[PDB]
């Protein structure tokens, strides 16, 4: 996946970003299968203040999540993933849940690239990395945690 | 909902920022009904430059609001929300209509998360306040302007 | 279209960033047929370090480009224009394929604005330009390159 972390300049240090890209990571992972290396997680940081809620301008604290996916899981699985996000999140980010919005968004994996390559349905995968070229497996495994 | 709201650098002070917010919250909250802490609008500053159209590099006057909705809304109302966005937007940040790019997508509501609790069905959002916990409807609320 | 890129700061020169947009504004209008002047890119840059891969700290090598579209073209248009967008996108930039993630999401055009206007259907761009006012289409004609 690729996961849109919309976040106020400075909230987060280094260290609290790796801590909510290795939530997000393990959630995913951990609840559709797909590989550690195929989660991509984004920061996008702008300054405090760019955010209003109801018209009122905010402080820095607001997270959102937009997570683009393959089109396929159950409501179910979805609901899951979004609500250990939001755990997980707080957890790592040691913010409020109250702060936290995520939102995920499905297309069709034809349509779909990540490394050059296009993805697999969520019901093939394996087979799909093992398609790839050697040389490409290796690129994609020096991006675990 | 979330509007993501792409401008250049200092093409919007703070207070044409708040206006423009305040502007998209109305459009929403005034022809869905929503109440007005549930819409979120955050703000994208990028250098001027960074946008292009046909290839030619532009100036800082460029808006594109991406609206992030619930599925299950008319094509009519939607339409009509577009429009009121284009017009407002433009009086609230003083730019001709010319410049303004507003794109709808939309999810199914129960994998959209709002301060860290599954969106209602759109329609049914008193409901959903009204079965809020107690700090957290007062917190939704220090969140109308 | 709206194609909104995401590379690190300082990884594209002003010169880069040109060749880039125009890469993607060809493939668009040579597959698509779109007028240059509709295709919008928006380069969205971010300090170095922001992406992570598999929970791994990158780089400013990464690219993802996120496109939108209307709906009404084929898988197999779609998958032309991604794997062009991925070979142009790669020569233009001089950043290997592998590095680059690309992802179309499709909205009806009845709700979908273009210099305050609605988009036509995917067949009917020509008629839609004529029946434009005569300054918007001057306005328009203007972002070609």
């Amino acid at each position: 996946p690729v996961y849109m972390v919309y976040v106020s300049q400075d909230r987060l240090t280094p260290s609290a970003k790796h801590a909510v890209a290795k939530a997000i990571t393990d959630a995913h992972r951990g609840l559709t299968g797909t590989q550690h290396f195929l989660a991509q997680v984004n920061f996008q940081e702008q300054p405090a203040g760019n955010v209003f809620l109801g018209g009122v301008q905010q402080g820095g604290d607001t997270i959102f999540v937009h997570g683009l996916h393959r089109e396929g899981r159950s409501a179910d699985l979805k609901g899951q993933l979004a609500q250990r996000i939001v755990d997980d999140v707080s957890v790592a980010a040691e913010i409020d849940r109250k702060h936290i919005w995520v939102y995920f968004g499905e297309m069709p994996a034809q349509q779909m690239v990540n490394y050059g390559r296009f993805l697999p349905q969520p019901g093939h995968e394996g087979e799909w990395f093992d398609n790839l070229s050697s040389d490409e497996r290796a690129f994609m495994e020096t991006n675990v945690d």
